[PDB]
């Protein structure tokens, strides 16, 4: 009902569509944001979300690669919150490596739930701008629906 959504350009793209579905969502998207820049923000802005019973959506990696250690530092900073971690689809050589880090984090952590946008958007070029980074409306609605459906299942 009041989840935190933190991400890069993709969060900017879906913010308005997502707010129509979940009006009390707290949305923090910034074009060009790197995952390593999110951890100080969570400590400066969002420690009230780092609690059992809170919900956080993390949408990072589309705008740049990150390391295992950086991902773990970010996930640890949310504490016992339920974390919905979105896989990425981007035309860059690091896409697979980052998606494997994301997959393994979800495998490990009982409070991390994978939102497999990579799999969901396979075969749907109409979801994406020609740059393969920004989303068309059809993509923003599909990703919004996937995030919300995952949170409603608790999966
Ligand atoms: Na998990």
């Amino acid at each position: 009902s009041s989840p935190l959504l933190i991400g890069d350009s993709v969060m900017v793209d879906i913010g308005n569509v997502f707010t129509k579905k979940i009006p009390n969502a707290q949305i923090d998207g910034k074009v060009g944001r790197q995952l390593v820049d999110a951890t100080p923000i969570v400590k400066s802005q969002y420690k009230d979300y780092a609690a059992a019973g809170q919900k956080v959506v993390v949408e990072l990696g589309t705008n740049g690669a990150f390391t295992k250690d950086q991902l773990n530092e970010l996930l640890d900073s949310f504490g016992k919150a339920d974390i919905y971690l979105v896989s990425i689809r981007v035309p860059r050589d690091y896409e697979g490596r980052i998606n494997k880090l994301i997959y393994e984090a979800a495998e490990k952590r009982s409070n991390v739930h994978l939102v497999d946008w990579y799999k969901a958007s396979a075969g749907h070029p109409e979801y994406f701008a020609y740059d393969g980074i920004h989303l068309e409306y059809a993509g923003s609605k599909a990703l919004t629906d996937l995030i919300v459906k995952t949170m409603e299942t608790h999966a």
